[PDB]
């Protein structure tokens, strides 16, 4: 039932509000939570989680980074990027490195849930 996520993010009040939001919609159970990029990719590999939601700059490795390797693994899991910066360039590497999505930092606590939920589902 519930949809799985990873959410990896290294400013602590950005991750916590992320995981109140998903918990809160009832449709969402938060596995696992990163401070750091290489970290992320671990808890990716051991709960396989059908959404990873990952900060694009996360310390150690960033999000276009694990989003290569989560596809060169073939693991199961669509990982959706959520920055501050959205350069055309950006955006644009990161979903040739394999990223499922790329948000905002200025989305809404509905918008998140959906975009993880839509993810999930599919795009």
């Amino acid at each position: 039932e519930k949809v799985r996520v990873v959410v990896g993010d290294d400013h602590p009040l950005f991750r916590e509000g992320v995981v109140r939001a998903l918990s809160l919609s009832g449709s969402v159970n938060v596995v696992g939570e990163a401070d750091d990029g290489a970290a992320a990719l671990e808890l990716i590999k051991a709960h396989l989680p059908d959404v990873a939601l990952l900060d694009y700059r996360m310390p150690g490795m960033d999000g276009a980074q694990v989003a290569a390797a989560v596809r060169s693994y073939e693991l199961p899991t669509r990982v959706l990027l959520i920055s501050a910066h959205d350069e055309p360039a950006i955006v644009y590497q990161a979903l040739q490195q394999g990223a499922a999505g790329f948000l905002l930092k200025d989305s809404t606590r509905t918008e998140i849930v959906k975009a993880v939920l839509d993810c999930a589902k599919g795009r």
